[PDB]
C-alpha cells in the first residue's frame, strides 16, 4: 500500500505534485492532496505569479477551476509551444497531475527539497515525497476523503 508523489521546487508559493509518475489523479483526490501539504488548488492569478518568478512544467495539472501547464520557454511537446499559462481546452479523460499552492512558502523560487507531509491523517499507506534531486520523506497516513478516490 504505497503512493508515491514527485514534487516540484516552488515559486511564490505554486508547486507540482505527480502521483505514481502517471496522470492519475481526478480533481476531488487533488484538493485532498493539496490540503495534506497544508495547501491549496492555486487560483489562476497565483499560477500566473509563479510562471513570472520562473515556474514552467511540461504537464497538464489542476488550479482552481481549471487543467493547465504553466511556460515560458516554447517546446512544440509542451502545451503545442505556447508561453504563458496554457489552459486545456478539450479533453475526453478527467485524471491530471495537481499544482498546489502553499501561502507560507517564500515569496520567490525556493528549490530547496520538501521534507514533510504536515496535514496527513492517520492511515495505512506508506506515502512518499520524492524530490526531483532523489531524495525521499517517506510517513505512514492517508489524505483522500472521497471512497472513489480510493
Ligand atoms: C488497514 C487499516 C490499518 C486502516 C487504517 C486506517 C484507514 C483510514 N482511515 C479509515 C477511517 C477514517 O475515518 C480515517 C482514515 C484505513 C484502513
Amino acid at each position: 500500500n504505497q503512493i508515491d508523489l514527485n514534487v516540484t521546487c516552488r515559486y511564490a508559493g505554486v508547486f507540482h505534485v505527480e502521483k505514481n509518475g502517471r496522470y492519475s489523479i481526478s480533481r476531488t483526490e487533488a484538493a485532498d492532496l493539496c490540503q495534506a501539504f497544508n495547501s491549496t488548488l492555486p487560483t489562476m492569478d497565483q499560477m500566473k505569479l509563479a510562471l513570472s518568478k520562473g515556474f514552467e512544467t511540461c504537464r497538464y495539472g489542476f488550479i482552481e477551476g481549471n487543467v493547465v501547464i504553466p511556460r515560458i520557454h516554447p517546446n512544440a511537446i509542451c502545451a503545442a509551444n505556447h508561453t504563458g499559462v496554457y489552459i486545456l481546452v478539450t479533453s475526453n479523460t478527467s485524471h491530471y497531475d495537481t499544482y498546489c499552492f502553499n501561502a507560507s512558502a517564500p515569496p520567490e523560487e525556493d528549490c530547496t527539497s520538501v521534507t514533510d507531509l504536515p496535514n496527513s491523517f492517520d492511515g495505512p499507506v506508506t506515502i512518499t515525497i520524492v524530490n526531483r534531486d532523489g531524495t525521499r520523506y517517506s510517513k505512514k497516513g492517508e489524505y483522500r476523503t472521497h471512497q472513489e478516490d480510493i
